[PDB]
């Protein structure tokens, strides 16, 4: 596994999640689209670690592969204004590059919302550091690994 997709190995199994396992697939996984094909999952199936800076911090959106996060709703959920981080900030929060943040492993955990949508499969698929890496879990151990609050995030 590459240094990213280690480092995200890495934290899953400090998490005691260890079970769970990164994939550098010989496949792209960059986007939610490729990410499904390459392991034949429904696109609602993937997981998009999505970073949002709000003006006290930084905030992870984990959005379904079928949904568009709603920034509305997003901003009333965090209770203050917020974008969309830049390439750059993803990296400088976060520690990987967009089309491959993962949903843990950051520079700083940052208070997250999980895509309710996310709990209607038995198993996900989030980014795991690159945009090659996946890693399978259940909605209920992205939950425990995150400590997300459920909510709806879809624009739909
Ligand atoms: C799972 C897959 N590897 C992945 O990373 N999916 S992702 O949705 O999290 O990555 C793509 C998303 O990054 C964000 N993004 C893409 N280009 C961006 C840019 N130029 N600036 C800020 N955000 C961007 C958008 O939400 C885009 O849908």
């Amino acid at each position: 596994l590459s240094p990213s997709a280690r480092r995200v190995q890495g934290a899953l199994e400090t998490r005691g999640f260890g079970h769970l396992k990164v994939v550098e697939l010989p496949a792209s996984t960059r986007t939610a689209k490729e990410a499904a094909q390459a392991v034949g999952a429904e696109v609602g199936q993937i997981v998009k670690s999505l970073v949002f800076v709000g003006e006290k911090g930084a905030y992870l959106f984990l959005v379904s592969g079928k949904n568009r996060l709603d920034l509305g709703k997003a901003t009333r959920l965090v209770g203050g204004p917020l974008r969309q981080a830049t390439p750059e900030e993803v990296r400088e929060l976060t520690g990987f590059a967009i089309g491959g943040v993962p949903p843990v492993g950051h520079n700083t955990p940052l208070p997250a919302y999980l895509d309710e949508d996310l709990l209607g499969y038995p198993e996900v698929w989030a980014a795991g550091g690159t945009p090659r890496a996946l890693f399978r879990a259940t909605p209920k151990e992205l939950l425990a690994l995150t400590g997300a609050q459920v909510a709806d995030l879809k624009e739909g």
